[PDB]
């Protein structure tokens, strides 16, 4: 009954019912392919990605840990209306595309990373990740098309 990647849920701190998806991360209340896609991200790297450094820093020394906090208080902000994914992506992505809003333009699969990717694809057009970790770092992914 539920569509591939999700799964039911229960909150631990108040019981409701909502549903996960263990390909993108994302959660949700609600009870829940094209040649290409358009997204848009934000990411954080860390010690440990491929290569720790950014536009914003020339050596980046935090943790994965550091790195997944920043992630999990830049989504609920995002969550929250308090500030937009794009406002926070050309602030603080760690990616030459924080200059076009985070903007990745259009891409098919086997041209990204394959966490990147799959977490892409099955994003529904508008939808938002969770945090998805990848070798660059620690991604929110907004499909946009």
């Amino acid at each position: 009954k539920l569509p591939p990647g999700w799964e039911k849920a229960m909150s631990r701190s108040s019981g409701r019912v909502y549903y996960f998806n263990h390909i993108t991360n994302a959660s949700q209340w609600e009870r829940p392919e094209p040649a290409r896609v358009r997204c848009s991200h934000l990411l954080v790297k860390h010690s440990q990605s491929r290569r720790p450094s950014s536009w914003r820093q020339e050596k980046i020394t935090r943790t994965k840990e550091e790195a997944l906090e920043l992630i999990n208080g830049y989504i609920q902000k995002i969550k929250s209306g308090e500030e937009d994914f794009e406002s926070l992506a050309s602030q603080f992505s760690d990616c030459s595309s924080a200059k076009a809003r985070g903007d990745l333009g259009a891409f098919s699969r086997g041209q990204m990373q394959k966490p990147f990717e799959d977490a892409s694809f099955a994003l529904r057009t508008g939808e938002m990740s969770g945090p998805v970790f990848t070798d660059s770092g620690i991604h929110i992914i907004l499909r946009t098309e």
